[PDB]
C-alpha cells in the first residue's frame, strides 16, 4: 500500500541506478544462462542461499517450501528436481535446513494449524523415527536435532527418488548434499548425508545417524 | 567436489568475516522474526527477490517453483501460502515472473522433457487460453507477453483459492500482487492484478488481460 | 451398528460362497492383470462393474471426485503410470455420471473448503466453454459440464508425458470419455477417442464442435 | 473391438433393466448421499459393492494404488474433506487386500517409474516395522505389510487436520481400516478404529502390537 509502493520505488531506485553505471551485473548474469546447483531450501529463508554460498548470479536453480522437504509424492519439488536433472543437467542439489525453522517448530508444536499441519504431518513422522534419539535429548536442543535429521531425511528422500535413481543409473553424474547453517551465524554445516549413487546414499545416510546418535553431554540431560 | 568445497570455503570465509566484526547482521535479522511478504517467483531466480525489493533481511517469505505457478491443486504453494496468510498473517502475497524464463519457453516447446512437461501444461492450457492473443502478436515477442499473462494468471488463481478466499471472508487484510521483471534490467512492472477482495480480483484481473489485448504495433507483424 | 451390519452382510455373503463352492474367487485369480484402467467419480453412482459387465478383476480403477486427470496430480498420474508403463493396459476410459454432485458443487458460488480448490479446475473448464454453456438454458448447464468434463479430462490424459511417451514408443493405448446417466445406465461416448496424438488433437476439436452445437429448445 | 464388447455388454445390461421396469434405477436416486467413505485399492480385486452388499449409492468411493492416505496427497484428502465437510459421512473405511500388487511393487527393489515414488510411502512403513518384518519368513511379509499398511493409512487419516478438526468441533467421525483376503472375500478389522484423536493413539498402538506378536512357524 504505503509498503507497496515503497518497494516499487526501492526497485526503480535500485533499477535506474544500475542503468546510470551501465552496470554489468544483467551482462554477467546473462553469460551464466545456466545455473549448476539445485537449492532446496525452506521458505523461512533467513539467510538467502546466494549470501551463505556467495556463487555468482544465476548459479544456483532454487526451491523453497515450508522446512526444505522433498515429499515423495510432491509433484512441485519434483518437478523442480527433474527438470534441474534432465533438462538443466544440474550434478549437485543442495538441500540446506537452518536451525530455529518455522516449519521445524509447528511440526513439533500440538497447535492444529490448518491446511500447512499436513504438510507438517511428514516432519512428524520423521521425529517419531528418532523418538528415542530424540527424548534422550533436553527439550530446548530438541527443534536443532530434529532441523539436522530432516535435512538427512530429505536428502534420503531425495536420493530415493525414481528422477534420481535413474538419473545415477543411466550414468549422470549427480551429487546430493544435506547442510544445516545457525541462523546466528550462517556457517554451513554438512550434515552427513552425500550421496552419488544408490550404494554411497544407504551407507551415507546410515552413518550420518549413527554419527547424529553419540550426543555430546552439553545435549543430553 | 572442487566447486562443493570451494562453496563451504567461501561460506566460512563469510561467516568466519562476520565473526571478526561482531556483526549486528544475524541480530537485525532475529528482530524480523517474521516475514511481512510472501513471494511466489520462480526457480529461474535470476535476479533474487532480495535484491529487486531491497527489502531488510527476513521480510520476505519465500515459494519458488518452476514459472511461478500456483496450481489450485498444488498441496506444497498452498501450505506455503495457508501458513503465511493463516499463521505468519502476512498481508501481501507477490507473484514475481520474469521474462527469458526457462519454464514459459518450454511450456511453449515442443519437447517432450519428462515429468516438468505436465508441470507446465498449466501454461499451456494458458497460452491457449490467450491464443487470440498471442497469434495476433511477433514470435520473438510471445514469450514475454505469456509470460505476463502467466502471472496475471497465477494471480487470478491464487485470489481463487480456498484459503484466500477464506481470509477475505473472515476479514484478513490480505493483498494479491503480479509482477514480471526484464531479465536486463529488473524494472518491476506490475502487471494489473492486484485484488484486497474477491470483486476486485475478478475486475482487476478482466481489466489486466483488456489492458494486455490491446497491442503495441512494435509487437504485431 | 451400521459397522456391525456391514461385517454381517460381508460374513453372509463371503460364508454364502464358501458353501457354495463358488468359483468366484477362483476364477477372479485366473485374471491376474486388468486390461481397462477406469478413471470415475467417486459418487460412484452405478458401480463399473455394472455398467461394463466385465469379468472379476478386468478393470483397475481411480476414482476422485468429478473423474478429473489434472495435469500435476501425482495420485491419478501414478495410477496411469503404473496402468500404462507396468500393467500394460491398453485401454483407458473416463467416465463421468449425470447429476454428478461434483459437477454441481464446481458450478455453485458456495464455498465449501479444500474440494473448492480440487473443483477450480471445472470452473477453468466451465469457462474454457463459457460462450456455449452460456449459450445454453442454466438448468441444462450441468449435464454440459458434465460431457465437456469428460472430454477435456481425455484431452488432459492424452497430453501428459506418461501417454505421450507410451505412444512415441509404439505401444498400443487408446483413451476414452463416455458418460452414463443415472436414470438408465446408457454408456455413451463423447467423441474424444485417442490412440495417438494426432487423434487425440482431432476427437477432441471435433467432440467440441459437436457438443458446441445446442438443440434451439435450450438456446439463449 | 475390446471396446465394442463394452459397449454391447452395457446396452444389453442396461436395456435388459429398462424393459424390465427396474426399480433399481429409481431406488438408486432414493439415495443421494453416502453413508460411507471408502478409500481401497485400485487392483479393486472385489468391488465394495460385493463385500459390503450396500445399497446402491451408500459408498463414497476413493482409489489409488495400495489405498493410501498420504499427508500431502491433495486428490485423497479432497475426497475426505468433502465426504466429511459437505456430505457428512461418519464412517471412513480403509480396505487393503491381499496378494495386492502395490504392495508387492513396493518390496520389489524393481525401478518401475513415477508409481515408486508413490509407493516409497509404503517402503517408509515396511522400514518402521522392518524389525517385525524382518523376525518374519520373507514369503510371509507382502500380507504383513498390506495389513500393517491399512493401520498406518488410518494413523493417517486420523491425523489429517480434516479429521482432527470433526472432531474438535463434536462431529461424529470413526475410522476403520479392514483387509479381505482375496481368496474368500472375508472383512477381517485390523484394529485401529478411532472416534476421536485418543482413541485413535489406543488402538494404534493396540492394533501395531497385536501385528507384532508373530506365530512362532514364521519367527526368524
Ligand atoms: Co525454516
Ligand atoms: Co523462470
Ligand atoms: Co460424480
Ligand atoms: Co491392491
Amino acid at each position: 500500500m504505503d509498503k507497496i509502493k515503497q518497494l516499487f520505488a526501492n526497485n526503480y531506485s535500485w533499477a535506474q541506478r544500475m542503468k546510470e553505471e551501465n552496470s554489468t551485473y544483467f551482462k554477467e548474469l546473462a553469460d551464466h544462462q545456466t545455473p549448476h546447483y539445485l537449492w532446496i531450501g525452506c521458505s523461512d529463508s533467513r539467510v538467502p542461499a546466494e549470501k551463505l554460498t556467495n556463487l555468482e548470479p544465476g548459479e544456483l536453480f532454487v526451491h523453497r517450501n515450508v522446512a526444505n522437504q522433498v515429499i515423495h509424492t510432491d509433484f512441485n519439488c519434483l518437478s523442480v528436481v527433474q527438470y534441474a536433472v534432465d533438462v538443466l543437467k544440474i550434478e549437485h542439489i543442495i538441500i540446506c535446513g537452518h536451525t530455529n525453522c518455522g516449519g521445524i517448530h509447528a511440526a513439533m508444536a500440538d497447535k492444529d494449524l490448518g491446511l500447512i499441519n499436513n504438510w507438517l504431518l511428514h516432519i512428524r513422522d520423521i521425529w517419531f523415527k528418532h523418538g528415542h534419539l530424540l527424548g534422550k535429548l533436553s527439550p530446548e536442543k530438541r527443534a536443532d536435532m530434529l532441523t539436522k535429521i530432516n535435512v538427512a531425511e530429505q536428502v534420503y528422500n531425495l536420493g530415493r527418488t525414481s528422477i534420481v535413481k535413474s538419473a545415477w543409473e543411466r550414468g549422470q553424474k549427480l551429487s546430493l548434499h544435506g547442510w544445516v547453517y545457525d541462523v546466528n551465524d550462517g556457517f554451513l554445516v554438512d550434515q552427513g548425508v552425500m550421496a552419488t549413487s544408490r550404494e554411497t546414499l544407504e551407507i551415507s545416510y546410515r552413518n550420518a545417524i549413527a554419527r547424529l546418535s553419540i550426543l555430546d553431554e552439553e545435549n543430553i540431560l
